[PDB]
């Protein structure tokens, strides 16, 4: 895309290393899968163009991007070493939101529910195996 917003976060690195864990399969099958289907995962499926949405100041403010498309890419290409990890981007990514937009906003509303259903899904994260 555009010059004027910033690569994407890493999701391939044969430097890092990888383990599958059943945390780690929990949050593609159960977390990623929720939240994706959501009618209000769009705004998170993919990095914000910042270009596109005319918010010339977002990575500015932003500094740790995160999404959804770039966390389901790092599940699928067993990019983690553990669920910490992968728990850890999706906060961040609601935490952007949080930054970023005024209270009530909408796209903040959007980003409470996913974090809600979140929330119920991680305190079911199963024990590691
Ligand atoms: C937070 O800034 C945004 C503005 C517009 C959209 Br769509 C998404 C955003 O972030 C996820």
């Amino acid at each position: 895309g555009s010059h004027m917003n910033p690569p994407p976060p890493e999701t391939s690195n044969p430097n890092k290393p990888k383990r599958q864990t059943n945390q780690l399969q929990y949050l593609l099958r159960v977390v990623l899968k929720t939240l994706w289907k959501h009618q209000f995962a769009w705004p998170f499926q993919q990095p914000v163009d910042a270009v596109k949405l005319n918010l010339p100041d977002y990575y500015k403010i932003i500094k740790t991007p995160m999404d959804m498309g770039t966390i389901k890419k790092r599940l699928e290409n067993n990019y983690y070493w553990n669920a910490q990890e992968c728990i850890q981007d999706f906060n961040t990514m609601f935490t952007n939101c949080y930054i970023y937009n005024k209270p009530g906003d909408d796209i903040v509303l959007m980003a409470e529910a996913l974090e809600k259903l979140f929330l119920q899904k991680i305190n079911e994260l199963p024990t590691e195996e």
